[PDB]
């Protein structure tokens, strides 16, 4: 499978990255490397979604960006975020 | 026939994932190992309409939201959902 | 043949909603059939009640479309009436 | 080898301006410090200050696209505060 | 390498040129013999940005337009003419 950039950040946005990654396997073990996760899980920012499978991550448009967490993680979307930033 | 990526969630708006499936059998499969139901079966988040079969779920646009439940269920939609948030 | 399409039906009370994929008028009442076993399952338009007679008039209508399947000879509830009855 | 690609690479200030031929994040980052001296260089999107963490994202993205060379773990300006503040 | 043609103008836009060459060496040359400048430099005059080395030359399109000015240049850009408006 080819070589794709998503970006991914935790939920309070404090490190932000692109990551270049041909499978969901990939993306997590380099998230994995980057955050203080020992079982890190992705979610879509803007709906809080997880990307369970690796064929639901390649249906994303390319730098599609991801909230890395926790298994059954409470996520902070986009649009939450923004708002409790006032 | 292609993966596409879809949005399946509860009634409760609760759990949230996204899955790639192929067909409405891997779909439907795919739910049931997040959502432990007897009969699990996927209707429209916006207008609880039911996806009855593999031709439908191919007429429907690539990330469209469902919501699982059991047979024959009555579905909140999208509408009342929110207006439910709003009580 | 003919592609692959998703439409909607339901019931007079809207009690029970299925999207349905079918590629003729005869394989959308075939699969009609299994979920509102009526004798002579008719389709009309939900929207103002005119029945579906043909797949040539079928085929004129949008993907989508919502359809109420009852006896023959019906005259169906349409949405607009359905919507106002309950308010 | 891998191909050579071009980019844009400017400071937080915006204050030197450069396009670069590399065809690796180490070329462009030791081709950057050389026009940047910093004791810890990385590259950050100008667009919304995500860091570029390796080679292959580096590669997925398309030729042209704007860095900020910085420290680590910066806070870059982004193209849209950066634009903001100067109209102010 | 190939030879291609490029535009090179100065910062008032004025003094024009057309410039073959295949290479940003040759390039520089060739324009330093038509500008009044002791180290010319090539910008982009799209977005000023400066072209460091015979790589990022060979990424732009044949007649992409420079402006040639000295080093640590102030280039106004199409995006300065674009600001402006």
């Amino acid at each position: 499978a080819p070589m794709r950039g998503y970006k991914v950040t935790d939920n309070e946005r404090t490190r932000k990255y692109g990551i270049g990654a041909n499978s969901l396997e990939m993306l997590i073990a380099k998230a994995k490397s980057k955050f203080p996760l020992l079982e890190p899980h992705l979610y879509l920012a803007s709906d809080g979604f997880e990307v369970s499978d690796d064929e639901y991550l390649k249906s994303l448009p390319a730098q599609t960006l991801f909230i890395v967490s926790g298994p059954d993680a409470v996520i902070t979307t986009d649009a939450d975020f923004e708002f409790e930033k006032m």
